[PDB]
């Protein structure tokens, strides 16, 4: 059973904000005019039995005082009279401000996505389904008491949290937006349980800074964890320009590498769609092409190959139809791998009410012609797995040589792994 | 509302330069003692969503050449290598040796202070702030292709260029001990940023600007900027009250006549009576009166949107004493709300910093003019002549 | 006596092309505004007594064929062509930047009616300069039109000057662009000396007045006419001050050896900075002074009869700006009469053309060179200088050219 | 109308190189001594109104880098001092050098081309002419950053550019010269939208290289322009009937599967049997048919919008002889008006240049691997077709072979 999250009420929160606009309802719209809904099983988002019940929900991992500064930010905005100066420097103290702002439904729609991601992973625990798709989640900036790039609840921790203390346990966390994952590799600092794995771009002043390099006379290291959690932060960072085969090669034996290692018992995957090479960001050059592959649909394929009961999130993306037809691509993936069912796509977008936001040419692949020994990162490869080699021995788990030799010997690159 | 540029990541790249090392870390942890973090608004420094959009930013000041240059300093110096004889010269030709030499995180140290001064003026512009303090900020001596005086990339220009972009004008007023001419110089031509530095000057003191240039004088703008750009040039030894005296009614008549939309205030400590340059002999106290604490009160009582920055200072535990009373100041002008600061420096991470004595007052036993003030005058009266601004001459005059 | 070209139905006329608009009306209703029109004295267009008089006038330059193809082309739009009338066209270049249009020919010959005139009122002594802001097309060639030019008004305005009754006329071409279409007319003829000033580089319009690509040459007229074509080509960029150095000197050393008896100035506004092109940052500024302000004083300092036309300016209202300041300059050098100019613009039915500001100075703002100097090219000129008056048997006032570079102290740039 | 680039300028510049002397002025003068001239519509080369424009227009293709260095040569080349170490160096990184030389002109004479090709492409577009040729472009060689074969900037990929950005618009690219294409073809190997077909010799150690077997194999273009870029490779000797014989379907073919908005023909005329390198034999003759007029009297029979430029071509009076032939041809095809030549050159200033008989015929006296080419080419042809989604009729294009 291949579980995907929406509903009425789901779908108008989720389309309230002035950063994202309608984009969720493209998204849900263009999965239904190719006749994918009847294959997926509804997962209805979270409600909860009283208001204590919701606020200990969202407290397991934000702190009481910012909960109450979003509700109030949000009853404030649905009145007419403006802040006082004590409300201003309030809401600044929790950057409500910004880049995120107040809106009318500003608290509603934020404990959407956890409503959804919640519900999500609970549904992967009872093994009601072995994938659960949630394409109105994905909000990895947010902090315990920080609103950050958009994002004011981090539906993705409180989802994380919950596979975890579900009944050894460990999982691993893909984030393949074009941003570093800071707020869920924050959250997880410390803890081993939760393997963090972010791909980003990361260059000076590039938002959020995280995720890269870190006095004046030592070479730069990267951070990685502390305490018990050492070596279970991951980060790749990579330069602008990218492409499918490149950004391929870079992360899949990587994937698999963890996999082996961690064992892990759920996968969550944030598939951020801003790595686009149309997304207005302009930063990498991936497709949503199926033969010449998307990086971002052999990704997901090799992460459903290892038949570990997964989570597949959203996140960025600013070209709204070209998020909804890479979404629809990989919903379809998913429906593949899992039930064993050829799932056939038209070139030709379908009838439907958005049908008219698919122009000029009105076709599944994105409008974009890609185009082509120094740019290699090699050494990346190496140092990540001493990374893995590390955690390992930390945490007392079988390090497998022999097997991530044969991985990586695949390629030529056997040199590379750390015995 | 007054804002305050911080956040972690700042603070960390603000504290990763060799000739400053951690003095913005006590500056910002001495506010926080006094508990004046709730009463402020946190400015974040702005981010941008490409490379693109960086390099254009920079660029608006700074040439292609030059910041591609500092990018691939940091790069050379996150390696064990040594620079090739080409790299060297190259460095060599934008001034990056000496006292502008690289380290491992030079251009993101650099960068960060235009970061913070960014979104400084963004949060005056859009009138979320009243004023805006970077302690982090307020670097004068870089030019569009040269590296000087320990600043890299000039964050003051770019402020200021942001400002009059959104009729306009600024005053820029630098209370430096050295002359501010990387900002002089970025608006030598232009009537709508109007510059202001007081500073020592003497024969082989750096720069070697602001101050007389067969027969010598004083050099002022050009083009349509003629008149513009304004200096005071003082000998060492001045205390609070002399320099105060000579600062005042200049600031009050550039104000009058100018009629600014913006201020932006450069307050390097540098000047203090205990900093290791020991040339002039200012104070913090608060009752003799600051002459920085003069200054400010006097520049917030115009009531225009200001931006506030640091600069030099070179006593790390006595920059932070005198720029935690200048935020306190800050806070007590614009919203009227008394401030009360111990007169002892409370329990915090960097206590011991501050001894033996450990208290907030620094550790200090506390014709010429005449002439610059009718030099000044005049060069006002002829500012605003060329620029066809209303100006009643006796009430101006009668300030000095 | 200061003379000005226009009329009703030459302003019409002037303002019925498809790329000026309606320029000319902006440039004369702020002469008018400014209330200069008292001080000068309105120069009528020239108006024949018959049509083969006007043919006679026009081809006294202009090939037959091409008149008559020109004649035919505003005919064929005032009523689509045949394949063989776009043959026709096409071979005398009358398409692309110069099409037709209802009022072709009339618009082209009005500029040879104002600019006949204004020679004729100059030979006759009736006025000691006039200005005439319809004329100065110098891209036209005897049978091709040519960058907006399809009569060369220039060119017949010369030669009516050089054959009235040891005549020699120097032409000073200030355009951003190479006067090529004079150049050329009077390539072999020593009795018209040509200098242009202009921006050349490679694949910038029309291409010529430049080096020659042995080391490269500058070819500079031919037969009788050796010598007697001289050119400056400047870099992009070049300010007032920089401009003024470079053509002062050399404007003031052939009026020394060439002394002649008339002068036509071109006065093309495409030097400001705020002309679209952007290529070199002229101004109008009258205190630091304009390029072409100085140029003109200078050249009326010499007290020769004198013709100032317009030419290529392609921001109206700021090309409107500066010829009012030449007028008004002109009025004071000739008469002697102050002429003071508001800088507020006045009152008048075009003001809502000179906003945000409405003020008189451009809105531009000056700012800012060992290597990129022109000693060579000075030198250079002063020899062809020197080779000219030996062709043509003049004196050569080595004492005088000398002391007016050592005023600068280059006087060892100056041959002997 | 039939357009010709020409001008005065522009024929001083095309005659500015060392290698092509005063080819061009030998082809215009001919084509103006056969009373052609007053058939045809002359195209202006184009001119911009700043350096900035101009360097715009180079750089949608070229390097800024690229371009900078060929401007730095010619300033180079007009003083008398030789180059520093430090500028050979430069020169070498951009292979201005060996076969592209500097010289007093090098760089106005290379952008001389592209403003006749590119002001060629802008009266397809606003249909002034339904034809125009340009004696003076052709130079396929040069890459983004490199300069190769005589040939310093690109005019027929810029050319192609300025047409496939002018409304979906698709051009097909046939490349006639002795030698591969290879410029064109690597500039739009990603591009399905401008389909390049080039018919040369290929053989080992032969300039340039490409266009030939890489069990080897075909490149034919890559990502959406998979399968886009076409080759037919012919060995030394082959006659006018054969080769006709031998792109003939190919070019039927790729005309009724593409479609092309624009055709865009590069006729170098070193196939010729008198050109220096006596590798092909084909003629000019019009009666033994001239390849040259072959192709292009097909290729005009489509009534395409169509671009014709030159290339190589080293006998220069024999090149004027096919490219006089190949004008004639296009105003016949065209406007439907009889061209008649006479067999004898007629009087003019270079009519010493065609002793000692002074005939427009050049003077000269005139299998398995080709059948297998177009089995290739048809299924790379009907992959192009499948990969684009286009229609076509599987056995109405076989038929043709
Ligand atoms: O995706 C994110 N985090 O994972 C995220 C976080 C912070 C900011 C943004 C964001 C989005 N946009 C608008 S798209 C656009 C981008 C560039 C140019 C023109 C439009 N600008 N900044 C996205
Ligand atoms: O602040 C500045 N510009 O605004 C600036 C610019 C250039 C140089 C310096 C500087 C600082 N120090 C160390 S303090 C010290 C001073 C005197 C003796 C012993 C230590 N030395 N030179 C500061
Ligand atoms: O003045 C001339 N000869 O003396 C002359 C001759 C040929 C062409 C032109 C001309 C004018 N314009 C339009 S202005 C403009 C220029 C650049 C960018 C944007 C607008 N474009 N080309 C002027
Ligand atoms: O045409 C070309 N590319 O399309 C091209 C490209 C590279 C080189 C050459 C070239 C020309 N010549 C001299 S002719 C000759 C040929 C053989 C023997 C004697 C003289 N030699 N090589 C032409
Ligand atoms: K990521
Ligand atoms: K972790
Ligand atoms: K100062
Ligand atoms: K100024
Ligand atoms: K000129
Ligand atoms: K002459
Ligand atoms: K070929
Ligand atoms: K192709
Ligand atoms: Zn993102
Ligand atoms: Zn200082
Ligand atoms: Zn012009
Ligand atoms: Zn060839």
């Amino acid at each position: 059973s291949v579980g995907i999250v929406y509903g009425d009420q789901y779908r108008q929160l989720c389309c309230s904000s002035p950063k994202f606009g309608d984009r969720y309802a493209l998204v849900m719209d263009l999965i239904n005019a190719y006749k994918l809904i009847p294959e997926l099983s509804r997962v209805p988002p979270l409600q909860w039995d009283s208001p204590s019940r919701m606020y200990e929900a969202v407290t397991a991992f934000h702190s009481t005082e910012y909960v109450d500064a979003l509700k109030k930010l949000q009853m404030l905005h649905c009145e007419e009279k403006e802040l006082t100066a004590d409300d201003e420097l309030l809401m600044d103290s929790f950057s409500l401000n910004y880049d995120c702002p107040g809106f009318p439904s500003v608290f509603d729609y934020s404990l959407a996505a956890v409503q959804g991601s919640l519900a999500a992973a609970s549904a992967l625990i009872c093994r009601h389904c072995e994938v659960v798709i949630n394409w109105g989640g994905g909000w990895h900036h947010a902090k315990r008491s920080e609103a950050s790039g958009f994002c004011y609840l981090n539906d993705i921790v409180l989802a994380i949290h919950r596979l975890v203390s579900s009944t050894q346990t460990r999982v691993l966390y893909v984030d393949l937006d074009l941003h570093h994952g800071d707020g869920v590799e924050e959250a997880f600092w410390y803890s081993p349980r939760v393997v963090t794995f972010s791909v980003h771009h990361a260059s000076p002043g590039f938002f959020p800074g995280t995720g890269t390099w870190n006095d004046n006379d030592k070479l730069p290291i990267f951070l990685n964890g502390a305490g018990r959690g050492r070596f279970s932060a991951f980060n790749l960072p990579l330069e602008e320009g990218i492409n499918d085969l490149d950004w391929s090669n870079a992360i899949g034996p990587i994937l698999d590498s963890l996999n082996i290692v961690i064992q892990p018992s759920y996968v969550v995957v944030q598939c951020g769609a801003d790595c686009l090479a149309t997304d207005p960001h302009r930063i990498f050059r991936l497709t949503n092409f199926y033969p010449s592959l998307s990086g971002y649909l052999y990704a997901i394929k090799k992460i459903l190959s290892w038949k570990v009961p997964t989570l597949i999130l959203g996140g960025g993306g600013y070209n709204f139809p070209d998020t909804a037809r890479l979404w629809t691509r990989v919903t379809a993936l998913t429906i593949e791998e899992v039930k064993g069912k050829k799932m056939t796509i038209s070139p030709e977008i379908p009838e439907h009410s958005y049908f008219s936001r698919y122009g000029p040419d009105f076709e599944l692949d994105i409008d974009y012609f890609p185009h082509e020994t120094l740019d290699s990162i090699q050494k990346h490869h190496r140092r990540i797995l001493e990374q893995l080699r590390n955690y390992a021995d930390l945490n007392k788990l079988i390090y497998d040589y022999d097997q991530v030799y044969q991985l990586y010997n695949l390629t030529g690159m056997g040199s590379l792994v750390p015995r």
